[PDB]
């Protein structure tokens, strides 16, 4: 644990990758986390996409290691705001959020 801190409630609404796509919310969190501060960061990614690169992500690490790099603030939003993207997506068959089903944006994506 780099930095322990307080986190929110839905993040104890668990998820399941294995049924859920997390690649379809590495934009959207890279995205998040970038809009965030502002810039790419990799830390933060590193931990979002190492944790969602298993099958039952620990949410309280997310929003802790965020925590760690955001405000604090922005790491109980940002994971109250992916955490349940997840949920909608393990609801779906190809384990997509409906945030991509219904809405829809080009992806866009630098060095």
């Amino acid at each position: 644990s780099h930095m322990q801190l307080k986190f929110a409630e839905c993040l104890e609404k668990k998820v399941d990758m294995s049924k859920v796509n997390l690649e379809v919310i590495k934009p959207w969190i890279t995205k998040r986390v970038t809009e965030i501060l502002g810039f790419e960061d990799d830390v933060v990614i590193e931990f979002i996409f190492n944790q969602l690169e298993v099958k039952n992500p620990d949410s309280k690490m997310m929003q802790i290691n965020l925590t760690g790099f955001l405000n604090g603030k922005n790491a109980r939003e940002f994971m109250g705001e992916l955490w349940p993207l997840l949920l909608s997506a393990q609801e779906n068959i190809a384990g997509i959020p409906s945030a991509f089903l219904e809405l829809k944006k080009e992806e866009i994506k630098q060095r």
